[PDB]
């Protein structure tokens, strides 16, 4: 039993809700919140910009030190950093950005990072400003993640489309 509330159950392990991931994280304080990161951990917009703003830029400060030490992530890769005031940990995961010409096949590799964590609050990878089809992202999530994932979909219209079309 966990403290996630109001989610629709899609499969044994995948749940979904129309919610602002920032507000969800502040309420639940999950062990792991997933960020829709880029390889530079530059948290400018989309989910990343919103999470970082909610940390008063502490996420960006920590991320800049991470990059200075380790260099950029790989597309499809991840790193674990602090969750600041939002969660215990933040799993920064880089899905392919279609608006940069990146290989959508890397979406499965991106979701595989979730399997290293028993429970996560997460967005749909590569959706939104990353330019991929969110229906596809949900399908890859369900077919790749085996741990317990609570998906927050900000756009209510998109949420209804995702539920109604789910196979
Ligand atoms: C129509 N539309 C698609 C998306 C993409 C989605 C991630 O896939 N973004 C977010 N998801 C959850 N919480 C969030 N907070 C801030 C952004 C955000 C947003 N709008
Ligand atoms: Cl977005």
């Amino acid at each position: 039993v966990n403290s996630f509330s109001g989610y629709l159950k899609l499969t044994d392990n995948v749940y979904i809700k129309n919610a602002d991931i920032v507000e969800e994280a502040k309420k639940v304080k999950p062990t792991v919140v997933v960020n829709a990161a880029n390889v530079y951990l530059k948290h400018g917009g989309g989910v990343a910009g919103a999470l970082n703003k909610a940390t008063n830029n502490a996420m960006q400060v920590e991320s800049d030190d991470y990059i200075a030490t380790n260099g950029p992530l790989k597309v499809g890769g991840s790193c674990v950093l602090s969750g600041h005031n939002l969660a215990k940990h933040c799993l920064h995961v880089v899905g392919p950005n279609v608006n940069k010409g990146e290989d959508i096949q890397l979406l499965k590799s991106a979701y595989e990072n979730f399997n290293q964590h028993e429970v996560l609050l997460a967005p749909l990878l590569s959706a939104g400003i990353f330019g991929a089809d969110p229906i596809h992202s949900l399908r890859v999530c369900v077919d790749t993640v085996r741990t317990n994932v609570y998906l927050a979909v900000f756009d209510k219209n998109l949420y209804d489309k995702l539920v109604s079309s789910f196979l």
